[PDB]
C-alpha cells in the first residue's frame, strides 16, 4: 500500500534491493548524511524531524527516495507523510545517485 503509492508520487517508482548491503556505497551515504541529514535528523532521538534509525524497517525504499527526491509531493498526496507535518511542522536538492547511497546507510544502521 504505501510503498504503491510513493511510487506514484514519484519520481522513484521501484528499488531492487541487494541480499548484501554494499558497504562501499553506505560510506558515500554516511558522508552525504553527515552533511545533509544531520541538520534536522538524528539516528536514535527526534530533532527537528523523527528519528531515522529504522526508517528502513518501518517504510520501503521508494517512499524513503521520493521523501529525500520529492518532498513536497509527498507532502502533499502521501497519508503517511501528511500526518509527519502536522506533527513536526514545516522547514536541499539531492541526485537520485545521492539518495540512493544514502539509501544504503539507512539500510546499514538499521543492522547496527
Ligand atoms: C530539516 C530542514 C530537514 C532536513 C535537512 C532533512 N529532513 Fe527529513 N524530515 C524533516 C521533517 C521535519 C520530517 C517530518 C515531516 C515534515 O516535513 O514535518 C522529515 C521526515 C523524513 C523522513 C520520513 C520518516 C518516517 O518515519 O517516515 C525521512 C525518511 C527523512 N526525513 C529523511 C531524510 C534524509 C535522509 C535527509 C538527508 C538527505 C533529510 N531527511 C533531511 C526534516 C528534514
Amino acid at each position: 500500500d504505501p510503498e504503491a503509492l510513493a511510487a506514484e508520487i514519484g519520481p522513484v517508482k521501484q528499488v531492487s534491493l541487494g541480499e548484501q548491503i554494499d558497504a562501499a556505497l553506505a560510506q558515500q551515504g554516511e558522508q552525504l548524511f553527515n552533511t545533509y541529514c544531520t541538520a534536522c535528523h538524528r539516528l536514535d532521538e527526534r530533532f527537528i524531524g523523527p528519528a531515522l534509525r529504522d526508517v528502513t524497517k518501518r517504510r520501503g525504499p521508494v517512499y524513503i527516495m521520493n521523501t529525500m527526491l520529492n518532498p513536497n509531493g509527498m507532502i502533499q498526496r502521501h497519508p503517511v507523510m501528511k500526518q509527519l507535518v502536522q506533527e513536526y511542522g514545516t522547514m536541499e536538492a539531492l541526485s537520485e545517485e545521492q539518495a540512493r547511497a544514502i539509501l544504503e546507510y539507512l539500510r546499514q544502521v538499521a543492522e547496527n
